[PDB]
């Protein structure tokens, strides 16, 4: 851990060390022009530290220059030649230890990610990058997020797209699958979804997927960083050439906002692949990530380490990092992955920071209730929403309210006929707010609330209503699922879908896919092509949604004023949104939630001449008290015209 002497005494543990090597600069990393590139590196612990020159990814050193100790931890050196096409790393010694690492603060690499590449970044730019304009987006409960991996969009052997498994595979327009349907980029934009969010495409470990032998099978999630600041590799046409991933990548996001996507980062601060192996400790070992009272590391994560993100170097990091993704790549929002190992001091500078950069990007995440070392006041999670404003985050209870508990497979929720489930249901449609009475989630405001029954995590919708219905039928499986998703896109808050959830995608029963074959993670076409008619159902949902923005209401204020449950017997949710809630062009909604397959009459509010919007094919009689009958299981949502 280094001689305490280079150091005024104090190692890297004690609370002192902190404030002593604190670096105000924004020029870590190295900048490149023809004229020289200056070099800075934080490594307050090392007695010795070399830039390391090499001319091919795989070779031996050409130059090897020691760098001169400057301020608050950090070493400069400037090359006054023009490194254009060179790669580089760092040697440093740490008490009597050598090490040598890539760059923390690498915006481009050599294959796998083992050599930092040093290149004029303003070369990867495609035609007209800097006339590059978002979609508009004025809430986050105006946004429809489509959760999907880069392989899995096209690595199906009929998926009709060039690039399988590649960014590229994304930009491409025009493709068709089984049947002649519509595929990849076309599919997506089909759907009316107004976000894509891409799991991880930073730069993850060689062992989850090595890109020096992508002509043999290959599949991870990538939740295994490695280079936090650079694209992964297995996602460009190209992972020998440093300048491909970053272009193809950009290509992909100028792509989806020139058809009216929006593009969110799921990230990964909590943890990196290998606490032992990762640039942090070779470099500074025992400050990036954090340690037990025995001097281990904590392992909250189950991954092996957590980053130590309340100490402000590592807080200044994990900032910087998301600052080049919005800046170098346009990304429009972040998905926090474990946000609850994050200190709120760190989660609300980057909401800071961004907002004062463009308040419509995102910030959603995982706010868990997780043991760390990080004390339980200052993690980000949803018993501390309230000191976390517009932080949105996902609503586990309405979750598994819809569909039933996601840890004991057989057990059925909402959709599935289980008993008891209303109020879950109600908490949820309120937008997770302090709605009143029993009607109150973590959430202060709804941008706070993600609603979701389906991500990457966990078995599919399908699934789990295949593992809980013994005695259903397919027919009564497929209406159930249709339920689950019109409650997400009915829902306050902000509606989260997964990808091939309109298709009822199903991983066979695998629960955990992170490393599971293409053949259990991609994105079935031949099924999407079957399954036409709940892609329409699913697409007509989100138009729905989209043309009714009392469905989006902004406030929770709004949402106590408007929002008013109505009379209705078990196995169903009934509600109003009334007087134009929101802007809404119809003066009153009335949604119904029906689990029960049977036939049933409620008695509708006395609010004027209802008519049918959605779900008219489950309504037997609509009568002006005012009647409405129904069968089967599945959404009816009638207005009272303006
Ligand atoms: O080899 C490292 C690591 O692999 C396995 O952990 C993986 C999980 O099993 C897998 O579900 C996935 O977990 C991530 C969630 O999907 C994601 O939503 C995110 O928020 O965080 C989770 C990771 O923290 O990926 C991990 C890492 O690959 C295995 O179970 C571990 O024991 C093993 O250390
Ligand atoms: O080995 C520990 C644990 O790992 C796995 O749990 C993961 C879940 O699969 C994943 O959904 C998420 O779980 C969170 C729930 O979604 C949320 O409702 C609430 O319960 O917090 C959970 C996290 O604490 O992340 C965990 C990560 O461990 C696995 O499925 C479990 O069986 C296993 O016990
Ligand atoms: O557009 C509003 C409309 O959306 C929903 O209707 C969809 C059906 O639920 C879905 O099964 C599908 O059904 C149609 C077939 O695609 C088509 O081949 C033909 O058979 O007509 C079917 C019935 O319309 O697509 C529709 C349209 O998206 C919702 O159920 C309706 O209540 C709603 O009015
Ligand atoms: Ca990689
Ligand atoms: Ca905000
Ligand atoms: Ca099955």
């Amino acid at each position: 851990y280094g001689d305490v002497t280079v150091t005024g005494g104090i190692s890297v543990f004690d609370a002192k060390f902190d404030e002593l090597y604190v670096y105000d600069g924004d020029d870590l990393g190295a900048v490149y022009a023809p004229e020289e590139t200056r070099f800075r590196l934080w490594a307050p612990t090392a007695s010795e530290a070399f830039v390391v020159l090499y001319e091919t990814e795989d070779g031996m050193p050409v130059k090897e220059l020691p760098m001169k100790r400057d301020v608050q931890g950090t070493w400069t050196l400037t090359v006054a030649e023009d490194c254009g096409g060179l790669f580089y790393t760092y040697r440093v010694k740490v008490g009597e230890q050598w090490n040598e690492a890539v760059d923390p603060y690498a915006k481009a690499v050599g294959v796998n990610g083992t050599k930092t590449a040093i290149l004029d970044l303003r070369s990867t730019n495609p035609e007209g990058w800097e006339n590059d304009q978002k979609p508009p987006l004025a809430s986050p409960t105006d946004a429809v997020i489509y959760e999907l991996h880069v392989r899995d969009l096209s690595i199906h052997p009929q998926s009709g797209i060039r690039e399988k498994g590649k960014f590229l595979g994304l930009t491409e327009e025009g493709t068709r699958g089984p049947n002649g349907i519509p595929t990849g980029l076309d599919h997506i934009t089909g759907l009316g979804v107004t976000h894509v969010q891409l799991l991880p495409i930073y730069d993850y470990s060689q062992e989850s997927v090595d890109e020096s032998r992508l002509d043999e099978p290959h599949y991870n999630w990538g939740y295994d960083p490695q280079n936090y600041n650079v694209p992964e590799g297995s996602y460009s046409t190209d992972p020998h050439n440093p300048a491909a991933r970053i272009l193809e990548l950009k290509r992909l996001i100028q792509k989806l906002h020139a058809r009216g996507l929006r593009v969110i980062m799921d990230v990964v601060y909590n943890h990196v692949y290998d606490g032992y192996l990762i640039h942090f400790t070779k470099l500074v070992p025992g400050y990036y990530l954090r340690y037990k009272a025995d001097r281990t590391f904590s392992d909250g994560t189950f991954c092996g380490n957590e980053c130590a993100s309340e100490r402000p170097i590592m807080r200044k990091y994990i900032i910087e990092s998301i600052l080049h993704w919005v800046r170098e790549y346009h990304i429009d929002g972040f998905r926090f992955a474990l946000m609850g190992m994050i200190d709120i001091e760190t989660m609300n500078e980057i909401r800071r920071r961004l907002d004062e950069i463009d308040p419509t990007i995102l910030t959603i995440g995982e706010g868990w209730m997780m043991e760390t070392v990080l004390p339980k006041e200052l993690r980000a999670n949803q018993d501390n929403a309230e000191k976390l404003p517009g932080i949105g985050m996902f609503n586990d209870g309405m979750r598994d309210a819809v569909k039933g508990d996601i840890f004991i497979f057989d057990r059925k929720g909402f959709i599935s006929g289980g008993d008891g489930f209303e109020d879950g249901v109600k908490r949820g449609v309120a937008g997770g707010i302090n709605y009143g009475g029993q009607l109150r989630q973590f959430a202060v405001e709804p941008v706070q609330s993600v609603n979701y029954v389906e991500c990457h995590d966990n078995h599919t919708l399908w699934d789990k209503i295949e593992l809980s219905t013994p005695g259903a039928s397919d027919e009564e499986r497929r209406a159930m699922h249709r339920l689950a998703s019109a409650i997400v896109l009915t829902s306050q808050g902000i509606p989260f879908l997964h990808a091939g959830q309109e298709f009822m995608r199903t991983k066979g029963g695998v629960e955990n896919s992170y490393k599971s074959p293409i053949e259990v993670n991609w994105l079935d076409w031949e099924r999407c092509a079957a399954h036409q008619d709940d892609v329409s159902y699913m697409r007509s949902l989100i138009a729905l949604r989209k043309a009714h923005p009392a469905f989006r209401l902004k406030t929770a204020d709004e949402i106590r004023a408007h929002l008013r449950f109505e009379a209705a017997p078990p196995h169903t949710v009934a509600f109003t949104l009334r007087d134009h809630a929101g802007g809404d062009p119809d003066r009153h909604l009335y949604v119904l939630y029906n689990a029960n397959p049977g036939a049933l009459s409620l008695e509708l509010p006395a609010l004027g001449p209802w008519e049918v919007r959605f779900g008219g094919e489950h309504v037997l009689a609509l009568e002006a008290g005012a009647r409405l009958e129904v069968r089967g299981v599945g959404v009816v949502v009638l207005a009272v015209p303006r």
